């Protein structure tokens, strides 16, 4: 291996691109069974946050820092920086990394870095005696040791290219895509790679081919180097110069792109480079396809010369753990559900309410009242139930702004609160005293019908002693002298326009005659009326308060809209309306 | 196999015991790769609900019915009933099942069923030509086909006893625990079982040994029967009579418990049964230990006579899927967390707030203000920050009942709503106009200091054009003529009792001189004051409204308690306080 | 409506500090997290979590006080009587039971 | 009141935490829900 090894600890300077690289490096880390390469992230937009990175099946939380100084202070361990920032910020981040005494290697993936900036960074790295890779480098890959960047692709590719252990071939490319192809060629026709370095495709790379060839010459594991160049610059001619200069231990296999001298001194031509390298003693194929044959040639030669051992890959390799959903689909894991739903299924193209497609209900002419029945009773209502639900909702929709629920919404609308939150404050008011006696009215009147059929005074005595005021009886403004036409209407409709037998309602109407004899305001109210009608329709007991909650939401949204249209100011209750029955003012005693 | 086969479809009549049997049957259903045996449950207490039963890793929802009639109406498929009810209800449930034309087999696990009831159910089953197993029967197990009950134990036991495929041995026991031991003995010394039936340990079982031996005699797969009896009654003597009567195809291996003829004529003695069976031609060992030797004898005998094939268990068996937590512990699955928390850990003996144990903070003399700093900033506050947090919370705790938040709590207190819900309605009022301008006051005053240091008219113009009224400026009752001593106190405390440099507060105090010159009520309010102080202390921007929300909750709970202590009635806003600027009344047009 | 004594004040301080938070899994905290993630403002998000405080989560303080005071008065030397009365009349005892804490996993908050 | 007030410290803490993290909307994972729903059926004509 040459630049990245099991001692390489990185800081990734960049955002989402940086996090995706880190995730790829974590998969390599898992494969070669090493601790996580990424120690920290440096990204001011996400400073303070933590990134969830899986090393196999184990979640690792990696901290995001505002700058490099706190990152290195918390992780003195870091010796490498990977720059995943855009062109406008990359060079400054690379400068900061090179000037950090801990950082020995800086690699840039950034494309579009000004040549002037790359030149300045190369000179700075030389002064400080540090290594600069890129810009425009996909990464550095040391088989069985370290992965810097996304180089090597998917986990299946790491296994196919035998990147879990050192081979005998070094890889040097300008091109990112071709470094992965060369790694594969070395695995397919040789014994795999030692290190693969993408130097970048920019005019002025941080480190050239000879710099890396010198390092490969000193690596005992590297016996040959596959160098993939292109027309432009003199980096490959300098490599041919390096190879010719002295007898070298490593063999050089080279492919030069750009023999398109037929498409519309030229020292940097592909044909000149190929001749320079061929003359210097490099293995240069006619096409990129011949490169597999050159690798097989060198491999067979090194086996013959006893430099490579034919020891087959008898290693038990880790496999990436699947996501819980995959294993579940196959039924290979048990997941105890957090919740159980019986009323709707959203998993298809559209929701199914109690088995019925929502749009199919619309098409066939069903209404809101039919959807209420499906979601609350799991049964499509009969035309009769449907007609009753419709009237209960319409009659209960609103009862002016003075009532707790409506007033709660108005208070919140004037406090400048958004609609769903303001209506939730009004809905909180629905309880034993305002609108939320529907369920209890149903329960107690059903119990009266069963336990006190011909004994209203017994029922009333029992209620006074055990529950207090009768749910569904009483009103603040309505009375015998000021009747509630809402209850007269519903009773009138249920008796005169339906075939429904209502024993709960009949009982409740009789207790109203007794209670209004005690106090005139002890009328059967809308809660009691709806409670009894619904109990008599045999609706689930739990659902009963639903009819008020839903109907009064129409009014509460109405009031919120109204105050907003008016541009109402904040309400602060007038002083003359408060009785300040407060303690006399007093001095606070000394502690 | 004899009673239960791949065509057996069951209804389980019982509660939690019934559900545990169904879970065990589902494990067998998975092992032998068959659809679920349990089709429905009959249990009035849980009628309408659904039971989650795992068939391997796949969740199956089984419906609970009130009675057998709707269960069979929805599942005509059912031909077996398993009774898991207590003694007082079991015989009636067994009668109902026997009288159902669909049900052919009824098995009872119930213990303590009156002998008179068992006698009556046996005669009913005989009249109707149906099979009754039990009472006190653990189940019926047909290897590779069907499991009725908990018979066979844990999944590992099903595999050890080779219950995933037919053997050549039938099992007949009175004892439940011993049918599992016999199944093991057939797997260990023979080729396993065909069917295992626990007839029950009651004085009067539904079906005797001869009834089952006749069935085994007709099953071509059964070549021998292991019968495990005990002293008491005569079920074993009739079996010896059955065996002696004619030349039978099946071999009978028998063990009779109760040779305790030392502890207090004996027609049903163990030794008499052993002699009767031994004389009839059955393989009767001297002890239970000899039973393994009798099975090996019969097995080696049937292979010799070419009735059994020595075909080794070359089958790839399913394994129960582990729970998601097990696979996770081993890191063999990836589970993406639903949420990430960074502020507290409850997993130990007590919560840790930002790494510090809650009780350790109490012991070392810390206060509420210190817990606020830990949970909201993840840092233990300074004595100075602490003293400022303490004063902000105390100063803002309450501002009477007229304000939106307090009034919202009072409204809900009077509507008879519980404290947490009442206070939540009041807290919903905290927003841009009431108490919730702390964050924005901090933001805009910090921005003023940075972008308009010596230009308050510029700041104000920018604010008018871009945000509207300045957050932290203005009050409904407080003004230059009626000062807010709360803000004078905090400002005076920060200026005179600390040496803090507060640029946001200083700027805000200067804009107050300009705004109050426009309108006297445009004073710097508590929101603006707290906002500025906290921005100057460098508290996270998100946390700023937290101080008002938390402080005013003290007031809001106070108001709720006060209204409850007073026994206040429901508030319905007085008519004379509402301006009904409503549409003129009109008749609804006909559709 | 009374200034607490140093003793009272010291108990109130500890109750508030020890109950301040118990992780994100609990209904109230999870309600706030859900609302925080739905992009809701703090006072409204905290109101959703506060709505969860009731008979099963954190809001059994009052009933625990009432029933245990009633036990002291009506069943002083009869805990099985108190428990029988509770089973028949209220259901589970307010202030008894926990989803994760147990005799094998003690709640150091109550021990403290 | 002691629990309601105390746990408000925690609840504001969690809100601040999720905001500092820039948490996305939570939609409960499918594999955690038991859809014990009615069999799908055609809607009859009114
Ligand atoms: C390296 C590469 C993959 C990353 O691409 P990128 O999107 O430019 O990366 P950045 O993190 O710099 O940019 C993302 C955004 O964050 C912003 N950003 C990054 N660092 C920032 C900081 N310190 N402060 C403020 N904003 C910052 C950028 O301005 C950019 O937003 P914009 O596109 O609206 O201007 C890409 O540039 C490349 O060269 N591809 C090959
Ligand atoms: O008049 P008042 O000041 O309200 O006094 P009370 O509470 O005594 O009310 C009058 C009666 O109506 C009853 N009452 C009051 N509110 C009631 C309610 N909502 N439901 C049923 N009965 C009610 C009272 O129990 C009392 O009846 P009783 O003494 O005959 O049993
Ligand atoms: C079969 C066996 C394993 C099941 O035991 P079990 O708990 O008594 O079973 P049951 O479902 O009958 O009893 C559980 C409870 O449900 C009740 N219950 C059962 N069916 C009921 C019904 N249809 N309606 C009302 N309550 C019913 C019982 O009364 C019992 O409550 P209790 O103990 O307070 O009297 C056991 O009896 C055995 O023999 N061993
Ligand atoms: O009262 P009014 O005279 O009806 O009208 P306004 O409240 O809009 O006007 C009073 C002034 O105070 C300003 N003002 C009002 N409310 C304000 C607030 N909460 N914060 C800051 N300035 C405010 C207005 O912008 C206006 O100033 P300008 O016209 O000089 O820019
Ligand atoms: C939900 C719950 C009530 C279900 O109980 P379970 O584990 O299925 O079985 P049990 O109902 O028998 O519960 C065990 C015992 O603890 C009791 N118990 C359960 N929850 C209780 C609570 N919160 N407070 C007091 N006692 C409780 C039960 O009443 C029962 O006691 P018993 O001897 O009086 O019958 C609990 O758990």
């Amino acid at each position: 291996s040459i630049l990245a090894n099991k001692d390489t600890r990185a800081v990734i300077i960049g955002g989402v691109a940086g996090v995706n690289a880190a995730k790829r490096m974590a998969q390599f880390d898992f494969l070669v069974n090493r601790p996580l390469t990424v120690q920290a992230f440096v990204y001011p937009p996400e400073a303070g946050q933590q990134k969830e990175i899986f090393r196999g099946g184990e979640l690792k939380n990696v901290t995001v820092y505002d700058s490099l100084a706190p990152a290195l202070e918390e992780h003195p361990d870091i010796n490498t920086a990977l720059i995943y920032l855009g062109a406008s910020r990359a060079a400054q981040a690379a400068k900061e990394a090179l000037e950090s005494p801990n950082i020995q290697l800086v690699s840039m993936i950034t494309e579009g870095v000004p040549e002037k900036d790359a030149k300045r960074l190369k000179k700075l790295a030389q002064k400080l005696g540090k290594m600069l890779n890129g810009p425009s480098s996909i990464g550095i890959m040391s088989a069985g040791e370290c992965r810097l960047g996304v180089i090597g692709g998917e986990f299946k590719n790491l296994k196919l290219c035998n990147l879990y252990r050192q081979g005998s071939f070094g890889v040097l490319t300008k091109s990112g895509g071709l470094s992965n192809e060369a790694m594969w060629l070395c695995a397919q026709n040789g014994d795999g790679i030692t290190s693969a370095v993408a130097i970048g495709g920019d005019a002025y790379p941080g480190t050239d081919f000879v710099t890396y060839l010198e390092m490969f010459e000193k690596d005992p594991a590297t016996k040959a180097v596959v160098m993939i160049g292109e027309v432009g610059g003199n980096l490959e001619e300098e490599a041919a110069e390096w190879l010719a200069a002295e007898p070298r231990r490593i063999k050089l296999i080279a492919a030069i792109g750009g023999t398109c001298q037929e498409v519309l001194k030229g020292a940097g031509s592909a044909r000149s480079k190929m001749n320079a390298l061929r003359d210097a003693g490099a293995y240069v194929p006619d096409t990129f396809g011949g490169l597999s044959k050159e690798i097989k040639k060198v491999y067979e030669e090194l086996i013959a010369a006893g430099e490579i051992s034919t020891e087959i890959d008898e290693a038990v390799l880790p496999e990436l753990p699947p996501r819980v959903q995959e294993v579940m689909k196959q039924g290979e894991v048990i997941v105890e559900p957090l919740i159980r739903t019986t009323i709707s299924d959203d998993r298809g193209e559209e929701p199914r309410y109690a088995g019925y497609a929502a749009s199919e209900l619309c098409s066939k002419g069903y209404g809101i009242e039919d959807v209420i029945g499906l979601l609350w009773n799991k049964k499509l209502p009969t035309r009769e139930e449907s007609e009753i639900i419709k009237r209960i909702v319409m009659i209960s929709a609103d009862h002016g702004p003075a009532v707790s629920g409506a007033f709660g919404s108005i208070l919140a609308a004037c406090a400048g609160i958004d609609m769903p939150q303001a209506v939730s404050a009004g809905m909180t008011m629905i309880g034993p005293r305002f609108g939320g006696a529907v369920t209890n009215a149903g329960k107690y009147f059903k119990m009266a019908v069963e336990d006190y059929p011909n004994d209203i005074p017994g029922f009333l005595s029992w209620m006074k002693k055990n529950v207090g005021p009768v749910p569904g009886i009483g009103h603040r403004v309505k009375s015998v002298k000021n009747p509630d036409q809402r209850v007269k209407y519903l009773v009138s409709y249920i008796k005169n326009e339906t075939s429904l037998h209502t024993p709960c309602l009949d009982y409740a109407l009789e207790v109203e005659k007794v209670t209004t004899a005690k106090k005139g305001n002890l009328i059967l109210n809308v809660d009691g009326t709806i409670g009894c009608i619904l109990m008599d329709l045999d609706f689930p007991v739990h659902s009963l308060n639903g009819f008020f909650v839903l109907a009064r939401t129409i009014g509460m949204i109405g009031h919120w809209i109204d105050q907003n249209n008016q541009n109402s100011r904040l309400i602060r209750l007038y002083d003359y309306l408060i009785n300040y029955a407060v303690k006399p003012e007093q001095e606070v005693p000394e502690k």
